[PDB]
């Protein structure tokens, strides 16, 4: 029931994400790992488990500052993986580099948030990272509660990508010039989201299932604010992001973003 435009628009996503989610994180090697003011105190409760391919586990329970390098790392490496998903595509690629450099910057922490939740198992509270398994040892947390209520939605991987592509096109970032065009692309992408629910969904039982989605990214965009304020607070008092985060995070536009500059034109 979808029109030939949106049955592309679903292809051209899912092959993006196909080639850019290494789903099974096999390639995320050579991290830190936590070695054998008032505000930044309360900006700051999982366990890490790193299985070896031949049996073995090592375990790291928690007691602060010991965790960022590696929390680094792992978010410099889905950041990649986010900037490779906006490449493949034509919609963002015919995009201005300026434009291409804005949206990513606003929705880098948003899309490695959605690609995070398909790993996430609510019933065990872990982010299942192929051989690396962050176990949440223990609602209120705004992104607790997300990840939470996004899995009990049982999305398709359909509904996953055009939820990236939703908040990818988001035409309110700043420093966004073409804001017609992005407000275009971005209520295409919803108006497709919308149409594959309603083809493929039993109708009844997934009436406002479209609603919930574009309530989940509106939290999405809240918390992703109140992130990058608290990521700042303490990068401002204990340095750790790598450069491609100071970047992405603000710590013309092409001379003041070149990496980002150089991985959009690779
Ligand atoms: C609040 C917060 N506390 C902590 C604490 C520890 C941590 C990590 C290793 C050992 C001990 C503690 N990790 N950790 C994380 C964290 C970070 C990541 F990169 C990340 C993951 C998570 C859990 C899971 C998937 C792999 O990637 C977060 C936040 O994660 C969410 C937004 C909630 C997802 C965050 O992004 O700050």
């Amino acid at each position: 029931g979808l029109t030939e435009e949106q049955r592309m628009m679903i292809r051209e996503l899912m092959d993006a994400q196909m080639k850019t989610f290494d789903t099974t994180f096999s390639h995320f090697k050579n991290f830190r790992l936590p070695g054998v003011w008032s505000q930044v105190r309360k900006d700051l409760k999982v366990s890490l488990q790193l299985r070896g391919e031949d049996g073995s586990v090592w375990n790291y329970k928690p007691p602060i500052f010991s965790l960022l390098p590696h929390m680094a790392d792992m978010s410099t490496y889905m950041f990649k993986g986010i900037i490779s998903f906006a490449k493949v595509i034509s919609y963002f690629r015919d995009l201005p580099i300026e434009d291409q450099i804005s949206l990513l910057k606003g929705a880098a922490f948003e899309l490695c948030q959605l690609r995070f939740n398909t790993v996430f198992n609510a019933e065990t509270g872990t982010w299942e990272c192929g051989r690396l398994s962050y176990c949440l040892e223990d609602l209120l947390e705004p992104m607790l509660k997300f990840h939470y209520m996004l899995k009990k939605l049982q999305l398709h991987e359909e509904e996953y990508v055009l939820m990236q592509a939703i908040s990818l096109f988001s035409p309110d970032r700043p420093g966004v010039l073409q804001h017609r065009v992005v407000d275009q692309l971005q209520e295409q992408f919803a108006i497709t989201l919308k149409s594959y629910i309603e083809c493929n969904r039993p109708q009844p039982a997934h009436r406002f299932l479209f609603l919930k989605i574009m309530a989940m990214l509106t939290e999405l965009r809240s918390i992703n604010a109140q992130h990058t304020q608290r990521l700042l607070r303490i990068q401002d008092i204990h340095p750790f992001a790598t450069p491609l985060m100071q970047e992405l995070f603000g710590i013309s536009l092409t001379e003041r973003h070149k990496i980002l500059h150089r991985l959009l034109q690779e």
